[PDB]
């Protein structure tokens, strides 16, 4: 009778009596519940918690009838909750999961290509990497037989992509920088005349310029045209400040005002001419600024001069405590992004922005307030390049440090292993691929070229490729480098053969790859030498860590690819050797904490003609 008029909330139950009174009950629920006048419910706020937060607190929003979850976020895959209801909401909760296109097998990387896991916060989360045998950019992949990094053929990756998908100027031979000067579709590395000048360039004097008059005034046997010092005697051609004068024929090799004899840093750029200690050796090129120091003697080729060299490193990260952004806690890198003197791995806040690393959405990059505004679990500002050095995640080596973003050999130290008067055959490095392939030339006593970049966790893998058949000894590269006497090496002989010095302990060097680590009491010298070739166990200089045990030795001509894996933070090591495609030896996994990570850099003991090509180093902590 009176629920005729509709007096009650629309949806509510109205209840008439035979009196023409009534009576409202319900609420539809999803509303709050007076009877008459009834309003909505806010599932969300101040009831559970059915939405996944993204680290922040905003996910669930409230609607007029009823509620609704939000998609889960990028980086995440799941189900999206929508309930109209108060008991709808207790029940029923959204799942999101991390993504992984790899793990998910989601990706649209080559059957002949590998998913990377870039990390979860990485942008982007994955990337596609032809295999080993293999080149192009990922989607699609062609036979690479020489390993470096350029395919036999161009493949339909030509226009879209910039390296890799172009095919290999020379197919046999390693040479990852494709250099072709004269531009014939013939490379330098395999090119019997590198200008088409028609002097074959064994007997030219200017390899890499037209001149086939030959016109050499001074006969340092380098031509005229491509003679930085026409006049002077300079077969190297060293031309420290690069700008096509010799060091020779220059008053100011470095370019900095301060003329030669003048220049307390003759090979480096300084018009300050600070000299803090007065050496005469200026702070810029003085390996032991605060201490005395002239003739600057570095025994263990550590870049710390004998004077200030105490070798009292606690943490073993190479990094003398006097000198050690965190003494004692492991950081061979040193990374300390804010520059406040307190290094990242030993620092709560390494940008300095007030939230500590733990709970920063850009832990490297400036940002008090974290702005997200994509939900992505990252802070927008560090959008594409975590670390804020200009070259993106997907492009650098070291995503996580502003210091690093390509691999770079082209400065290098050369680090002797038994130095002395003559008999002294120092090796030869060519460099190439602007320093991701380096050449080694002579047959010379045993000697590493390191480069500067430091790692702690860290995969550097590389092109193996000895180019002539002359001779059965020892190439490979070191890591973990922090003096001469510490060290990781991995090396490979040819044919078994025992070291021609009998003194001061006889040294049998077998065939096979192998991993050593360098604690050594005495340095550089004989005893190290004869150490490093033996393979096995030399008290107070090497332990060999792990050799293949089949001996197997590398063949001439032969292509092989290297892949290192260190984790020092537990001493993880491993060691891939592949031939073309198929795996030819594999440490496993190998455990070693001598050293808590260092540098990286290329190892001879007499072996000429070898190549080490398209070079990889990348951080895999960092
Ligand atoms: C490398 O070896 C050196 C010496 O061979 C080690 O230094 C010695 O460590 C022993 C512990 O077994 C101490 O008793 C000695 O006092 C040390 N010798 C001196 C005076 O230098 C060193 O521990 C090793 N370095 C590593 C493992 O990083
Ligand atoms: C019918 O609806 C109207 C709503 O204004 C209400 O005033 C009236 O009381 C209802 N029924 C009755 C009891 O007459
Ligand atoms: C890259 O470009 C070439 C151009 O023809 C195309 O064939 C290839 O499929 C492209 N890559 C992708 C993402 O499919
Ligand atoms: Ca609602
Ligand atoms: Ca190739
Ligand atoms: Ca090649
Ligand atoms: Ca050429
Ligand atoms: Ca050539
Ligand atoms: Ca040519
Ligand atoms: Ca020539
Ligand atoms: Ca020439
Ligand atoms: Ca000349
Ligand atoms: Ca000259
Ligand atoms: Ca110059
Ligand atoms: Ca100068
Ligand atoms: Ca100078
Ligand atoms: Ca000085
Ligand atoms: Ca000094
Ligand atoms: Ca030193
Ligand atoms: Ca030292
Ligand atoms: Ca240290
Ligand atoms: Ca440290
Ligand atoms: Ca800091
Ligand atoms: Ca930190
Ligand atoms: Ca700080
Ligand atoms: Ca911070
Ligand atoms: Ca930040
Ligand atoms: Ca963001
Ligand atoms: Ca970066
Ligand atoms: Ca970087
Ligand atoms: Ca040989
Ligand atoms: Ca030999
Ligand atoms: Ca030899």
């Amino acid at each position: 009778d009176g629920c005729l008029s509709n007096p009650c909330f629309p949806g509510a139950q109205c209840s008439s009596f035979p009196d023409g009174s009534w009576s409202c009950g319900f609420c539809p629920v999803g509303f709050l519940g007076n009877g008459t006048h009834c309003e909505d419910l806010d599932e969300c706020a101040l009831v559970p918690d059915i939405c996944f937060s993204t680290s922040k607190v905003p996910r669930c929003v409230n609607t007029q009838p009823g509620f609704h979850c939000l998609p889960c976020p990028p980086r995440y895959r799941g189900n999206q909750p929508v309930g109209v209801g108060l008991e709808a909401a207790k029940t029923e909760k959204q799942v999101c999961e991390p993504e992984n296109p790899c793990k998910d097998k989601t990706h649209n990387c080559h059957k002949h290509a590998e998913c990377i896991y870039l990390g979860h916060f990485s942008d982007p989360m994955y990337k596609c990497e032809c295999q080993t045998g293999y080149a192009g950019d990922g989607l699609i992949c062609g036979e690479d037989s020489d390993l470096d990094g350029w395919p036999s053929l161009n493949l339909v990756c030509a226009t879209n992509a910039t390296y890799h998908c172009i095919k290999d100027n020379c197919p046999h031979l390693p040479n990852s920088g494709q250099e072709d000067f004269d531009k014939d579709g013939i490379g330098d590395a395999c090119d019997d005349d590198d200008d088409n000048d028609g002097v074959t360039d064994e007997k030219d004097n200017c390899q890499l310029l037209f001149n086939p008059r030959q016109a050499d005034y001074d006969k340092d046997e380098v031509g005229d045209r491509c003679d930085n010092c026409p006049y002077v005697h300079n077969p190297a051609q060293i031309d420290t400040d690069n700008n096509g004068e010799g060091d020779a024929c220059s008053v100011d090799i470095d370019g900095d005002d301060v003329f030669n004899e003048r220049d307390n840093c003759p090979y480096v750029y300084n018009t300050d001419q600070r000299d803090t200690d007065g050496d005469g050796v200026g702070d810029h090129c003085d390996n032991c600024p605060l201490v005395h120091n002239p003739d600057q003697t570095d025994v263990d080729n550590d870049l710390v001069g004998d004077q200030c060299d105490n070798n009292e490193d606690i943490d073993d990260d190479g990094h003398q405590n006097n000198q050690d952004n965190c003494p004692y806690i492991s950081n061979a890198n040193q990374a300390d992004h804010d520059r406040d003197g307190q290094g990242d791995a030993c620092d709560p806040d390494d940008d300095n922005d007030g939230v500590p690393d733990d709970r920063d959405n850009c832990r490297l990059v400036f940002n008090p307030d974290q702005e997200d505004l994509d939900g992505d679990g990252r802070g927008d500002i560090c959008k594409d390049d975590f670390d804020n050095d200009n070259i993106p995640d997907i492009d650098d080596v070291c995503p996580e440090n502003n210091a690093i973003s390509e691999t770079d050999f082209r400065n290098f130290q050369m680090v002797p292993l038994d130095p002395k008067g003559t008999t002294q055959i120092d090796p030869n490095w060519v460099i190439r691929h602007q320093g991701k392939e380096l050449v080694q030339t002579a047959n010379s006593d045993p000697g590493i070229a390191v480069g500067f970049d430091e790692f702690g966790s860290v995969d550097f893998s590389g092109t193996f490729y000895v180019n002539t058949d002359r001779d059965d000894d020892y190439a490979g590269f070191v890591f973990g480098y922090q003096s001469s006497s510490r060290f990781y090496v991995v090396m490979w002989k040819q044919v078994t053969q025992t070291y021609w010095e009998d003194q001061p302990t006889r040294a049998y060097g077998y065939s096979g790859v192998s991993l050593k680590v360098v604690n050594s009491t005495t340095g550089t010298g004989e005893h190290l030498r004869n150490a490093l070739w033996h393979t096995g166990n030399t008290p107070g200089q090497v332990r060999t860590l792990w050799h293949d045990p089949r001996n197997i030795g590398w063949k001439d001509y032969t292509a092989y690819r290297w892949h290192l894996t260190h984790r020092p933070k537990t001493g993880y090591i491993r060691v891939l050797v592949h031939e073309g495609k198929q795996v030819m030896a594999d440490s496993g996994p190998i455990y070693d904490q001598t050293y808590a990570g260092g540098r990286l850099g290329l190892f001879v003991f007499s072996q000429e003609m070898v190549y080490f090509s398209d070079l990889k180093y990348e951080c895999r902590d960092i």
